[PDB]
């Protein structure tokens, strides 16, 4: 038994929610909260931008502090960073972004990072402004993830469209 609460139940283990990852995440506190981050780990927009901005900006500093040491991420890849007040962690996964031509084949990668975790609170990889498919991404991860994963998605429209097109 775990605390996550009003989600719709898709497999043995991938649930979803429309809400905002945010608001999610502080009332939770989950053990992991996941990012959608780019390789530079600069948290400008999009769900990276609304989580950094919910830790007043140190989520940020954590981030140019870990740039700075170990250079920028793989696109497919991840690192695991404080959650701040959001979560104990934060799992900062890079998916493929349409809209810089990078390939989408790196999806199934992103996705794996979530399985070296038992719960997640996460987004949709390479959804939003990242140019993906959602409804492509939700299947990746429903085809990927073996760990427990709860989705939120922010947007009431969309939710309604994953869960009615969902196989």
């Amino acid at each position: 038994v775990n605390s996550f609460s009003g989600y719709l139940k898709l497999t043995d283990n991938v649930y979803i929610k429309n809400a905002d990852i945010v608001e999610e995440a502080k009332k939770v506190k989950p053990t992991v909260v996941v990012n959608a981050a780019n390789v530079y780990l600069k948290h400008g927009g999009g769900v990276a931008g609304a989580l950094n901005k919910a830790t007043n900006n140190a989520m940020q500093v954590e981030s140019d502090d870990y740039i700075a040491t170990n250079g920028p991420l793989k696109v497919g890849g991840s690192c695991v960073l404080s959650g701040h007040n959001l979560a104990k962690h934060c799992l900062h996964v890079v998916g493929p972004n349409v809209n810089k031509g990078e390939d989408i084949q790196l999806l199934k990668s992103a996705y794996e990072n979530f399985n070296q975790h038992e719960v997640l609170l996460a987004p949709l990889l390479s959804a939003g402004i990242f140019g993906a498919d959602p409804i492509h991404s939700l299947r990746v991860c429903v085809d990927t993830v073996r760990t427990n994963v709860y989705l939120a998605v922010f947007d009431k429209n969309l939710y309604d469209k994953l869960v009615s097109s969902f196989l």
